[PDB]
């Protein structure tokens, strides 16, 4: 029906979550939502610009790519980070090590790394961006991919193509063709994976977000064998990541079509949403929460709510502070 949201979802698992979301909503009531499946963060971009679904949740990266033509999505609502007592809509991109290694930051020639993903913002626009004066990228035509390539002696990079920059797909952990899958068919995908890769013993360094160690690591005294790499070139525990890390950036968020694109009704169904099914507010069904190896599906997993994006802010504006 027209005057339903429709969710897109960029796995199977994500689209087993948003169709128990859409059968929770309508056991409390509450505004309807509906799912649309696709395979990765573009499909579901288009498919919303062509009115095939109304709504998704994007990295930064990504919302920059929603935001050009001929997409032209727009951020609606953000979400928001810390905790309730203090909330935010900016999370911090670091680079995690393991304890014990002397190397710093502007040492990381020939080391082996691990990303969440190609184009993502803490996994590579973030730390890549950070780390260009020590690249010898020549600038267009080449492609970033192939200076990195050049300056990790391995890396996984989900999502970059395996065909011309093999480097940075040797160190993933996907079975056969999946092997480099930006998606959860790949082991190495995304926050968790990054930091697992690194958990591993496969590579190095991990970019990823500041609460993944805490996700990840319950004992104490397991994320104390891990420390942050700081841009001053020092190393500092996983706590201290407000004085440790390469870039503080503004949350994921929801994108909508800039015209017609329902926005109304998608901030109705996450303002209830979050107050029916938000953190510890109901056993039936957590907005915020993944089932057993899975993470972050439809929203991040460290998520406690949303914010609602002024009117006329467009991708570029919300990115840029
Ligand atoms: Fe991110």
């Amino acid at each position: 029906r027209r005057r339903s949201v429709q969710w897109c979802a960029v796995s199977q698992p994500e689209a087993t979550k948003c169709f128990q979301w859409q059968r929770n909503m309508r056991r409390v009531r509450g505004p309807p939502v509906s799912c649309i499946k696709r395979d990765s963060p573009i499909q579901c971009i288009q498919a919303i610009a062509e009115n095939r679904a109304d709504a998704v949740t994007l990295d930064g990266g990504f919302i920059y790519e929603a935001g050009l033509a001929p997409y032209k999505l727009r951020p609606v609502a953000a979400e928001v980070y810390g905790t309730e007592r203090q909330p935010r809509t900016h999370y911090y991109a670091v680079a995690v090590v393991k304890k014990g290694g002397s190397f710093q930051l502007n040492e990381l020639q020939g080391l082996k790394s691990c990303h969440t993903g190609l184009r993502r913002t803490a996994g590579w626009n973030v730390p890549i961006g950070t780390l260009r004066p020590f690249l010898d990228w020549t600038g267009p035509p080449e492609p970033i991919e192939a200076a990195v390539a050049r300056f990790f002696s391995a890396s996984c990079v989900p999502g970059a193509d395996k065909g011309q920059f093999p480097n940075l797909c040797r160190l993933c952990a996907g079975t056969g063709e999946n092997k480099c899958a930006f998606s959860s068919q790949e082991p190495y995908f995304s926050y968790s994976g990054a930091f697992k890769c690194l958990r591993d013993g496969a590579g190095d360094v991990a970019f990823i977000g500041e609460s993944t160690v805490f996700e990840d690591l319950s004992d104490e005294a397991e994320r104390d064998e891990y420390e942050l790499l700081c841009p001053d070139n020092t190393r500092k525990p996983v706590d201290k990541f407000k004085d440790c890390h390469l870039a503080r950036v503004p949350s994921h968020a929801v994108v909508a079509r800039s015209v017609n694109g329902k926005e109304d009704a998608i901030w109705n169904l996450l303002r209830q949403a979050q107050e029916k099914f938000g953190k510890d507010k109901s056993p039936k069904f957590q907005l915020f929460g993944s089932p057993s190896g899975q993470k972050d599906l439809l929203f991040k997993d460290s998520a406690i709510g949303f914010s609602r994006v002024p009117p006329r802010i467009d991708s570029g504006l919300y990115l840029g502070s």
